[PDB]
C-alpha cells in the first residue's frame, strides 16, 4: 500500500475495483483484504487547483462512482468481510455524497448517478431497514440533498425531489406519491421534508443564499415541488407583507425628506424647539427618521453577521444590503455631527437623503416586468463602470497633467479646473472657445482636439457599445431573475416575521405510507400538487 | 532644450500626454481588462482610418462653400470655419443665425444641409461601425 | 530551447496572417507551458516592471510640472 503524500492509503483493492476485474476483486476480498480503508492522498482528496480523482476515500464508494453495480453487491453482501454502507470518509462523505459530487449535469452522468443512486437506497433498505443514510451529514453538516442543492446539480435534485419508487418493501423511500390521474391531468404528493423545515440548513436556503458560482442557481427553482411551493407562500401570505413594507418604507422617506428640507438655516446645531406646531412636527419628523436609520444600520449588521459573506462577492451578492448599510452609515454620521455642534451634518443628511430614494429600487425586484431596470443598473455599474475607470482615469489624467504643465497663468492652470473642464468636453458640453491670448496656442488646440476624439468620440462609445451587451445579454433571463428575487423575498421575510409563529408548512401532517419497515406509521407533512401535461 | 528654445515644453508634454495612456500597454494580459487596450487598437487602425477620408471630403466641401460664399465676417477663413463646421459635426455647434449678411437664406440651407449630413447621418454610421467590431470581438476575448 | 527557431517564437511573432494564430496555442502541451512559466517567475517580473513604469511616470510629472517659467 502506497506510504507517500500523495498516495497515501492506495491499496490493491482500489487498483482492481479500478481496473474492472471482477476476479481480481473476488479474490483480494476472499483473502482478507480491508473493504473499508481510506485512500486519502493529496491526489484523492476534493480540490479544483490540483488534477485528482476524488471519489469518497473507499472501495465501496470507488465501486459506485465507477458505475460497478457489482462489485457494490458483493462487497455489502459478501460474507469475508461485509462491508458498511454508512461509512463516511475523512470529508464525512458517504458512498451517497460521493455520488452527488461526481455529477456534472450531462445526460448520460445524470442516468449513471441516477440509476446507481436509486438501486444503492433499496439495497440499503434490505440489508438495514432501520438506517437512514439520506439523514446523515457530512462534515460541513449537508446532506445529500443539500449538497446536490448547494452544487448546483440540476439532474440528481430532479430525481431525488420527484422519486417514486412502485414496490412493496422500498415504497417507504419514494418521495412523489401519486394519488391519482385522469387525461391530461395528474393529482399527486411531495414529501416536503427538509425543503422548508429543517433547522439546520434548507434547501432553499441553500439555493437562495448561494455565491453566484453555482451553474443553474435559478433553473433549480424550476423544479416542479419548489416552484408550486414558492407560488403557494408568496400568494398565501408574504405578498401582503411585501406590499405592506413597501407601503411603509415610501412613508418614511416623505417623512425624512419633508423634515429634510425645513431644516432650520440658523448657525451652530442644536437647535432648541420653540413651543409652536411647527417646531413640534419638525422635532418629530428628525426623530423618525433616526430611529430608521439605526432600524436599517442593526439589520445590516445582522446580515453580515448571519451569512459571512467573502470579500471576493461582498458586492457580487449583497448589492441591496451594502446600499441600505450605507444609507444607515450616513444618517449615523450625521446624526454625531449634528450634537456634535457642526454645520457639515447637512452635508451628510443630504447623501443618505439620495441614497433614501434610489433604494427604492431595491422594491422593484420581485416585479416580473420591473425588477430588470434594478438588475441592469447593477450589473452596469459592477462590471461596465468599475472595469472602465481605470482605462478613462488614466486618459483624463495624462491630458490633464499634460495641459496644466503646458499653461500658465490662466484658468487652465490647476489639477481642479482643468480635470473638470476636460470632463465636460468628455460628456459633450465643453465649449472649445480659443478666444484666449496666450503661448502655443496650436499645440493647446491639438491637445484638446486629440483628447475630444479620443474620449468623446471612441471610448465613450466603446463604454455604451459594451453596456448595451450587457443588457441585451439579459433581456433574455428576466423570467428566471424575477423568480429568484422572489425566493429571496420569501425566505427573509419567514425568517423575521414580527408576530412569534412559525406557520411555515403547506399542508397537514398527513399520514404517507402508513407502513414503515417496522409497525409504525410516517406522517411527513406532504403537499398537493395537481399537475397538467398534454403530452398524448 | 539644450538649443535654447522654449518650444521644447510643446515636445515635452506630447510625451508626457503619450506616456500615460501607454500604461494600457499593461492591461494586456489580464483576462478582464485587456479587451479595452485592443479594442483601441483595431478602432483607432480600422475605423477612423477608414471614416477620415469620407469625412474630410464633406468638411472640405461644405467649408471651402461657406468661406466662398461668405465675405467680410467671422466666416472668412478656413480656420474659423473648418473649427465651426467640425463642432457642428459632435454636436457643440449653435446655428445662431445673428449676423447681417447677403445670400442668407442660401447660407442656412447649406448650414442646415450640412448638419443633416454629418450629425445625424454619417456620425450615427460610424458609430454603428464601431459598434459592430467592438462586440465582433467580445467573444474573442479569450 | 531550440537555439535556432522555437514553435513559441514562431507562433508569438506571426505576422496576424496565419488562420489558427488564436487556437494553436491551446494545443495542451504549450498551454501547460505557458501557465507554468507564468506562475513560476515571469509574473512577478511582469509586475515589477509595471510598477517601476508606474514609479517613472510619476517622477516624470512632477519634474515636468514644476518647470521654471524664465
Ligand atoms: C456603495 C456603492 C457601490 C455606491 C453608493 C453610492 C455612492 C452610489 O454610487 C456608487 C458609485 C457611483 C457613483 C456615481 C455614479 C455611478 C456610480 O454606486 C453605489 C451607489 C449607486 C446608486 C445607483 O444605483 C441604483 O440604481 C440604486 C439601486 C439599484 C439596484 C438595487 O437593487 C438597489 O437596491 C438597494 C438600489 C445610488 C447611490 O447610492 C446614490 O444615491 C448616490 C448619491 C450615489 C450612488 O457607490
Ligand atoms: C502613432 C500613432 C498611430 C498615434 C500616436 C498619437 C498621436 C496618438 O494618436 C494617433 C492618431 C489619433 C489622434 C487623435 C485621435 C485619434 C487618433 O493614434 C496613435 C496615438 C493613440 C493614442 C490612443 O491609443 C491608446 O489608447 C494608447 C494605447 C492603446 C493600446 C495599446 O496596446 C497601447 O500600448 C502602448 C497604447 C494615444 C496617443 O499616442 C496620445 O497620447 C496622443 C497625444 C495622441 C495619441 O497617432
Ligand atoms: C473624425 C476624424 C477626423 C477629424 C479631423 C479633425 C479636423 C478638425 C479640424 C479643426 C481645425 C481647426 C483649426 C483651428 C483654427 C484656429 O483656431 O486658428 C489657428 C490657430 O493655430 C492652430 O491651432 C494651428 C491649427 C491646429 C491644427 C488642427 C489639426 C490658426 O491661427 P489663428 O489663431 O491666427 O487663426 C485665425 C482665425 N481666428
Ligand atoms: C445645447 N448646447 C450645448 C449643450 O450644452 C450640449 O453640450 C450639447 O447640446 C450636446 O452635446 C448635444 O446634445
Amino acid at each position: 500500500s502506497y506510504t507517500d503524500s500523495y498516495y497515501k492509503g492506495q491499496t490493491a483493492l482500489h487498483i482492481a475495483i479500478e481496473r474492472r476485474n471482477m476476479t481480481l476483486v473476488t479474490l483480494l476480498v476472499e483473502n482478507g483484504a480491508d473493504v473499508q480503508a481510506a485512500a486519502n492522498g493529496d491526489f484523492f482528496k476534493k480540490t479544483k487547483g490540483r488534477p485528482g480523482f476524488y471519489f469518497g476515500e473507499l472501495p465501496l464508494s470507488l465501486a459506485a462512482c465507477t458505475n460497478q453495480l457489482a462489485i457494490v453487491k458483493f462487497l455489502l453482501q459478501n460474507s469475508w468481510q461485509p462491508a458498511d454502507i454508512s461509512a463516511r470518509d475523512s470529508v464525512g462523505n458517504t458512498v451517497l455524497h460521493a455520488l452527488v459530487e461526481v455529477a456534472d449535469n450531462t445526460v448520460d452522468n445524470t442516468k449513471f448517478v441516477t440509476s446507481m443512486y436509486n438501486e444503492i437506497l433499496i439495497l440499503g433498505a434490505k440489508l438495514h431497514p432501520t438506517l437512514k443514510l439520506e439523514e446523515i451529514t457530512n462534515r460541513k453538516g449537508l446532506t445529500p440533498l443539500a449538497l446536490a442543492a448547494s452544487s448546483g446539480k440540476i439532474g440528481v435534485l430532479a430525481y431525488i425531489l420527484q422519486r417514486e419508487i412502485h414496490e412493496p418493501e422500498c415504497r417507504h423511500l419514494s418521495r412523489k406519491f401519486t394519488e391519482w390521474a385522469y387525461g391530461p391531468v395528474h393529482s399527486s404528493l411531495y414529501d416536503l421534508s427538509c425543503i422548508d423545515t429543517c433547522e439546520k440548513n434548507s434547501v432553499l436556503e441553500v439555493i437562495a443564499y448561494s455565491s453566484s458560482e453555482t451553474p443553474n442557481r435559478h433553473d433549480m427553482l424550476l423544479v416542479e415541488p419548489l416552484n408550486r411551493l414558492l407560488q403557494d407562500k408568496w400568494d398565501r401570505f408574504v405578498k401582503r407583507i411585501f406590499y405592506f413594507n413597501f407601503f411603509v418604507y415610501c412613508l418614511y422617506m416623505i417623512i425624512f425628506t419633508a423634515a429634510a428640507y425645513y431644516r432650520p438655516v440658523e448657525g451652530l446645531p442644536p437647535y432648541k424647539l420653540k413651543n409652536t406646531v411647527g417646531d413640534y412636527f419638525r422635532v418629530t419628523g428628525e426623530i423618525l427618521s433616526v430611529s430608521g436609520g439605526v432600524y436599517f444600520f442593526f439589520r445590516g449588521i445582522q446580515y453580515f453577521l448571519q451569512r459571512r459573506p467573502s470579500l471576493k462577492s461582498l458586492f457580487v451578492d449583497s448589492y441591496s444590503e451594502i446600499l441600505f448599510f450605507v444609507q444607515s452609515l450616513f444618517m449615523l454620521v450625521s446624526v454625531v455631527l449634528y450634537f456634535s455642534q457642526r454645520k457639515e451634518y447637512v452635508a451628510s443628511m443630504v447623501f443618505s437623503l439620495a441614497m433614501g430614494w434610489t433604494n427604492m429600487l431595491y422594491y422593484t425586484r420581485g416585479f416580473q416586468q420591473m425588477g430588470i431596470y434594478a438588475v441592469m443598473i447593477e450589473k452596469m455599474i459592477l462590471r461596465d463602470l468599475c472595469r472602465f475607470m481605470f482605462v478613462y482615469l488614466v486618459f483624463l489624467f495624462g491630458f490633464s497633467t499634460a495641459v496644466v504643465t503646458l499653461i500658465e497663468d490662466g484658468k487652465y492652470n490647476s489639477l481642479y479646473s482643468t480635470c473638470l473642464e476636460l470632463f465636460k468636453f468628455t460628456i459633450g458640453m465643453g465649449d472649445l472657445e480659443f478666444t484666449e491670448n496666450y503661448d502655443f496656442k496650436a499645440v493647446f488646440i491639438i491637445l484638446l482636439l486629440a483628447y475630444v476624439i479620443l474620449t468623446y468620440i471612441l471610448l465613450l462609445n466603446m463604454l455604451i457599445a459594451l453596456m448595451g451587451e450587457t443588457v441585451n445579454k439579459i433581456a433574455q433571463e428576466s423570467k428566471n431573475i424575477w423568480k429568484l428575487q422572489r425566493a429571496i423575498t420569501i425566505l427573509d421575510t419567514e425568517k423575521s416575521f414580527l408576530k412569534c409563529m412559525r406557520k411555515a408548512f403547506r399542508s397537514g401532517k398527513l399520514l404517507q405510507v402508513g407502513f414503515t419497515p417496522d409497525g409504525k406509521d410516517d406522517y411527513r407533512w406532504c403537499f398537493r400538487v395537481d399537475e397538467v401535461n398534454w403530452t398524448t
